[PDB]
Formats: structure tokens, sequence, C-alpha cells
């Protein structure tokens, strides 16, 4: 129910902070009560706060250099106050070369100035390689971040 | 432009075709060039053309009873004729329970009544045992 031009002012602040990949110019496009999905739903990982997406990205961008964002696809629908993005992700890391895909499906707030809810599925088979060692990381390091992956 | 009224409808006949609602089926939504991908891109899966389609689907709807689709999503973006869909499905098949989770991107032709191309991504943790399952089962019968 926002204008659209607001969504779309959005949607590329969105994308211009996940190439520019720094969690508080990431994180500055997701409202307050932003809360992330994993996708396939059979895969069985839980809601995702902002609290929790907050402990997880400065652990993730650390870890991940040369960060690298190619947008293959956006599909919005501003009628509805939503968005889809299939983009392509690589990265240099401690555990190698990282390399995924995302199918990110957005929802904007009433003012459209905001991501209220994403819903992401990934390389699966890729990064169910790299996922848990992420978690072998965190627990290694004595982290506690209270958030897995 | 593709009307969106106009790109709504072959949304809808997608999904009601790809349901088993539709007379005349899945494949008479599609226009004669379609292509399908399968995402991601790192699986090195070559497009599958129409014709591919065409011999693929008898094979799954043989081996896959009381299919079910559960839609989840809809996004459609009408300036550019694009939409996406992610939907659950499953059926029983004769090596258990089949279950998927898609998230296709459509685009429409330029009149925006056919769909012109697709790329899909599914639950590949999951389709890593079903796949080639199929592969064994078409070799074992000698078929194609």
């Amino acid at each position: 129910p926002a204008p659209a031009e607001v969504q779309a002012a959005t949607l590329e602040k969105f994308i211009q902070g996940w190439a520019g990949w720094t969690p508080d110019g990431f994180l500055a496009n997701w409202s307050e009560d932003c809360t992330q999905k994993t996708l396939p739903f059979s895969s069985g990982v839980p809601l995702r706060t902002r609290a929790d997406t907050e402990k997880l990205f400065p652990v993730l961008m650390s870890l991940m250099s040369n960060f690298t964002l190619d947008i293959h696809n956006v599909v919005h629908d501003a009628p509805q106050g939503k968005a889809v993005i299939y983009a392509l992700t690589k990265a240099d890391t401690p555990f190698g070369p990282y390399r995924n895909e995302h199918a990110i499906f957005l929802w904007f707030n009433e003012i459209g100035d905001r991501v209220q809810k994403i819903e992401e599925m990934f390389d699966a088979v890729v990064m169910q390689e790299f996922l848990p060692k992420l978690d072998k990381y965190v627990a290694d390091n004595k982290m506690q971040l209270g958030a897995k992956f």
C-alpha cells in the first residue's frame, strides 16, 4: 500500500547496502521488527529476529572478504508491496572460496521505506558444507551468538 | 505493454494447469519457444526446450499420484512482464513420498498471454535424493 516510487527506492537501497557489505549499511534497510526465513520450509530453520540478524551478519562479513554481488533478476509487485531478487555472490573465506545464489522474497512496510519481512532460498547443496563450518567456527571461538548459521 | 489483467490470466492459467485443474493442461500456456532453466546456475544443467518438457512430464506423471500443489507466494511485476511463484508440492511415488518446494521465475511474451521462459530453483537437498532415482528407473527400464 506504499507508493511504488517509495518501494523502488528502498529496493535499490537494499541492493546497494547488500553490495556494500557492511552490517550497518545493509541493516539500514530492514525495519526494527524485520524477520528472516530460510527456505525451503522443509529445512526446518526457525525464523530469525532482527536481533539474531544483528549478531549473525558481523560474523558473516568479517569472514567473507572481497564480496561481490551479481544481480540477475529483480521482480517488483508494487500493488502488493512485494519484491523478489535473484542474485549471485562470491567471496574469499578462511574455509576457501565462497559461492552462493539467492532467491530473496521481500515485503515492504506500510511507509515503504523499510523491508519488513524476508524469505530466502539459497544454494543449499553448496551451503550445507559452508554454513556448518560457520557454526563450528562460532563455537570454537566461544562467541556465543544465540543464533546459528 | 502487456496489460496486467492479461498477464494475470496467464499467471493463473499456469498455476491451475500445474495443479491439474485446467483443460489443455500445463503446457498449453507456454510459448512455442519456451525454455526451462534449473537454478542455481552452479548446478550446470542446460536449458530444457519445449520438446524436452513434453518428453519429461509423462515420466514424472506416471511416477506421481495424488499430486498436490500449495501456493505460498505470488509476486507479479506487470511493468516488466515478470512473475515469481513460491509453491510446495507433494505426491506418492514408487520410491516413497515426494516433497518439493519451488521458486519459479516467469517471463511472459510481448502480448502477455503466454509464458515465454521459466527459471526454477527447487529443494535441491531433497532433489539430490529423488532425481537420481528417476535416472535409475529410466535406465533400468531402457527408456527413451
